[PDB]
């Protein structure tokens, strides 16, 4: 059992400051993230679709390198300026609004001093005047926003576009297209035993940053069939840009498995927090929260048609800062507008009725998940399972009403009731107001949601930085790595649209939070000293007085 201590504190130590000054990086990753030939873009160039909403707005990196280039005219930079003004005023709360509101008006609209765009018509300038002072609203601004965009999007567009700056962003996006492999991360200590294989942490060499490593193995993959479940997982992770839903950053693969690499929760997952962590359950206000959380991540989902059918404490988990992401896609899917779907899958305790009774559906199960998971917080139980078996829990949830204990306030088991409703249709949720609904639920006086989705909440419990929480290495599951199935060609063809390589938005963020960009995008500081001699060894006209000093006395 040395080798339990030992993975712990190596990951432990990773997670704390890597090797000194470089955080974690490599000590040639200067190397790794060397740029390329400029003729080594033109082919990239091309593929790129010239979309403002894509290069200067969805893509952090190149959304910087706009600025930045905007940095370099006036009539441009205070654009920006004025775009960040109305972002940070839309999120500013009510009392200090007002006063907030008006510094941008006084800044952004002084009559006497320049013109904002080349063209604003003046009457739209007299009506903001007006309708603030009496009530300002969350809208007043959009009219001026929209017409910046619509000035920015065409011809400073156009300019950047034939600038150094998009050069530079060529370059950084031929990085993020090279391919990744094995030697791109290093791996530390298994984590947990998933459905196809293990989940461990890893880190990128180049960059330092700390990612979590779903392995699925390429055996156990075939047998089961799962290729639908990996490549789902995979695209669905791809296309989800949520704060409540773990980002994926890389999908690569080994001689022996897919791997997925998502945001890492050092927190670790609801299961551990609920059973092996002192008396079973949390406190009413904490096991809100979660519920608060895990409902604008269902919320997220759902608006982009996808139903997760897997919500259950073990594909919760918690962040460094004790906030909650969900996880495990593996049986989650798209609902088409206008239609439903049926499929009999999830977990045993958490699928609902019209699950169970092989129904079709659009979002009812994920609602009824949640209160299932709800109830668990509170109750310190599952409320439909001691060993029992299937049939057994399936009919005490199509039939039995849920049972409850006195932890519960008065609220708290409305709520629980209410989305725990068997009646699909009359299911908290399902009613035809969406999360709305929930939201709107007294339960949650206490928390304006609002915030809570930017993340300006604070949460009851945070983590231990320096515990893990979860098993030691040895006290975790390994079923048997069973033989008798080759590999074709049919799964490489598979395998290929598996793996993809680096996601976009997150790749770019990592570089920018690893301070990699910065330290590398700049150029012109660096060796930029004007020389002491010209090139044949003689000083320039007139000589730097600080060589003639060094040469004698
Ligand atoms: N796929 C994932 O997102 C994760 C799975 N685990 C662990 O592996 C188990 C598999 O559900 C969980 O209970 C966690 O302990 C994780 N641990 C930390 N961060 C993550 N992003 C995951």
């Amino acid at each position: 059992e040395l080798e339990n201590i030992v993975a712990n504190t190596v990951l432990l130590k990773a997670r704390e400051g890597g090797g000194g000054n470089r955080k974690g990086k490599s000590k040639k990753w200067r190397q790794m993230l060397q740029f390329p030939h400029i003729s080594q873009c033109e082919e990239l160039r091309l593929s790129l679709e010239r979309d403002y909403h894509s290069l200067c707005e969805r893509q952090p990196i190149g959304r910087l390198l706009f600025r930045e280039f905007c940095a370099t005219r006036p009539e441009l930079s205070r654009c920006v300026a004025f775009l960040d003004g109305v972002a940070e005023y839309e999120v500013t709360p009510d009392d200090k609004r007002k006063a907030c509101g008006r510094q941008l008006t006084q800044n952004f609209l002084s009559h006497t001093g320049p013109d904002l765009i080349p063209e604003v018509p003046r009457q739209l300038v007299t009506n903001c005047t007006q309708r603030l002072e009496q009530g300002p609203c969350k809208d007043l601004f959009q009219e001026l926003t929209r017409l910046t965009h619509e000035y920015l999007s065409v011809a400073p567009f156009a300019d950047y576009l034939d600038s150094i700056y998009f050069n530079r962003f060529l370059q950084w996006k031929w990085l993020e297209r090279q391919p990744v492999t094995k030697n791109t991360f290093r791996q530390y200590r298994v984590l947990g035993k998933g459905g196809f294989g293990e989940v461990c942490a890893c880190q990128v060499r180049a960059t330092g940053k700390m990612y979590a490593c779903k392995k699925l193995e390429k055996k156990r993959i075939k047998k089961r069939k799962g290729e639908a479940m990996a490549l789902n997982e995979k695209q669905i992770l791809e296309k989800v840009n949520s704060r409540f839903v773990v980002s994926l950053a890389y999908a690569y693969e080994t001689k022996d498995a897919l791997c997925l690499v998502l945001t890492l929760m050092n927190g670790g997952d609801l299961k551990f927090h609920i059973y092996h962590m002192g008396q079973a359950g949390f406190p009413e206000a904490r096991a809100v929260f979660y519920a608060a959380e895990i409902c604008c991540g269902l919320e997220d989902l759902h608006r982009e048609r996808i139903v997760y059918r897997d919500l259950k404490p073990e594909n919760i988990l918690l962040d460094d800062h004790g906030h909650i992401r969900i996880s495990d896609l593996g049986l989650a899917v798209h609902v088409p507008e206008g239609q439903t779907i049926k499929g009999r899958v999830g977990t045993v305790g958490y699928m609902a009725p019209e699950v169970v009774k092989n129904e079709r559906y659009t979002f009812s199960p994920d609602w009824w998940a949640l209160g299932c998971l709800l109830y668990e917080m509170i109750a310190g139980q599952s409320p439909f399972q001691k060993k029992i078996k299937r049939e057994e829990v399936e009919r005490l949830v199509k039939e039995v009403p849920e049972e409850y204990s006195e932890r519960f306030s008065p609220q708290a088991r409305s709520l629980c009731s209410q989305l725990l409703c068997k009646d699909p249709a009359e299911r908290l949720g399902c009613r035809g107001g969406s999360a709305r609904e929930v939201k709107e639920h007294p339960l949650f006086k206490k928390l304006n949601f609002k915030r809570l989705g930017a993340g300006m909440l604070e949460p009851p419990f945070k983590p231990d930085p320096q515990a893990i929480y979860c098993k030691d290495v040895l006290d975790i599951e390994q079923f048997s790595t069973v033989k008798g199935v080759e590999l074709e060609p049919t799964d490489q063809d598979f395998y290929q649209k598996f793996a993809t390589g680096s996601v976009p938005i997150p790749w770019q963020n990592e570089m920018v939070e690893t301070e990699c960009f910065q330290e590398l995008n700049v150029f012109g500081l660096d060796g930029s000293v004007p020389p002491d001699l010209d090139w044949k060894g003689q000083p320039p006209a007139p000589p730097k007085k600080g060589l003639l000093q060094r040469l004698f006395s």
